[PDB]
């Protein structure tokens, strides 16, 4: 059984739960506020910053290397543009860094520093979702907040080096399936992907509480 299928199957239940967190439910319905959106985007900025520092650390490591697609997928530069848009030119000092974001970042560094064979779980959880449902969420954010089609403020959701998100997803999946894989590693990759999802759910629970 292929890793990319194992992961999708192992995370389908927790995905249903992540979509039905209060924050994403509100989001889905078009009820995102500028404050809420700013909080989540500032949190992703720290998260992707951590994920991508660790992808760099391990880019030559064969437990990750076949998924090294910085030009196409990396999000940090995009989030930096979005932060300047939403928080202004001194965004670096304005943006929050919540404890639930700190927790996710911490685990990202643990995985990247000490269990890099699990980094694929974290890249899967974030990038493949960004290439799928992320595009749906973009449209909702755009309509809710009157964001222009020109893309300012939504650089995170825009992949200028991928023509077709779905084709790239297929490539990414086919490359996932070339990773060297023992039952040990596979079993723990799918577990870690479930933790990645939980860390996101916990971020969302946290943000909702901060907002209400
Ligand atoms: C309201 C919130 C969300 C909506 C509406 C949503 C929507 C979707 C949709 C429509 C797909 C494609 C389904 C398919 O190809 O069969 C999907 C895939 C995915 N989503 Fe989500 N999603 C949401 C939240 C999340 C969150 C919080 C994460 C992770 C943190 C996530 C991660 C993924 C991943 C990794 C995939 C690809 C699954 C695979 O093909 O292996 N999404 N999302």
């Amino acid at each position: 059984q292929d890793l990319s299928e194992a992961l999708k199957e192992a995370t389908k239940e927790v995905h249903i739960r992540a979509e039905n967190s209060e924050f994403m439910r509100n989001f889905q319905k078009g009820q995102v506020s500028r404050e809420g959106f700013k909080l989540v985007m500032a949190s992703l900025y720290h998260i992707y910053t951590a994920l991508e520092e660790e992808i760099e650390r391990n880019k030559q490591n064969p437990v990750y290397a076949p998924l090294y697609f910085p030009e196409e997928l990396h999000r940090r530069a995009a989030l930096e543009q979005d932060m300047a848009f939403w928080y202004g030119p001194h965004w670096q000092e304005a943006i929050p860094y919540t404890p639930a974001t700190q927790h996710y970042v911490k685990r990202l560094h643990e995985v990247g520093g000490t269990h890099p064979e699990l980094l694929v779980a974290h890249a899967y959880t974030r990038y493949l979702g960004d290439l799928s449902g992320g595009q749906v969420l973009k449209k909702i954010a755009q309509k809710a907040m009157a964001l222009p089609s020109s893309g300012e403020g939504l650089a995170f959701f825009t992949f200028p080096s991928i023509d077709n998100p779905t084709k790239f997803k297929q490539l990414y999946r086919a490359r996932m399936n070339t990773l060297e894989m023992t039952p040990e590693v596979k079993h723990r990759v799918t577990e870690e992907a479930k933790t990645a999802f939980l860390l996101n759910i916990e971020l969302f629970e946290e943000l909702q509480a901060l907002l209400t």
